[PDB]
């Protein structure tokens, strides 16, 4: 499944999602499409970050920053502007594919 409680880096990730999910208007967690945002920032905007700090993967953020983001997450907000484009649907359901 998709859990996230222990650890910091993850926590930051588990959070960022909750945001996107809260922005999307869902009641679950969404996998922040970094590659997307990274590639083009004309989809989702980031607000509430530290000076001279992007929303880049947290895995990079220094143990300090990571804690910073968390210490200033209430300020972090995903300013949605528009959805993404391209071939992608993904059905809602998981199953063990044998073979």
């Amino acid at each position: 499944g998709s859990s996230g409680s222990s650890g910091l880096r993850k926590a930051v990730e588990d959070y960022f999602c909750f945001c996107y999910g809260k922005a999307l208007g869902t009641t679950v967690m969404v996998p922040v499409p970094y590659e997307k945002m990274l590639r083009d920032q004309s989809a989702v905007v980031v607000q509430g970050l530290p000076e001279g700090v992007a929303f880049q993967h947290p895995e990079n953020y220094d143990l300090a920053t990571l804690k910073w983001i968390l210490e200033n997450k209430a300020g972090i907000s995903f300013i949605i502007n528009r959805p993404f484009l391209g071939p992608e649907s993904q059905l809602g359901g998981s199953g063990p594919s044998s073979g």
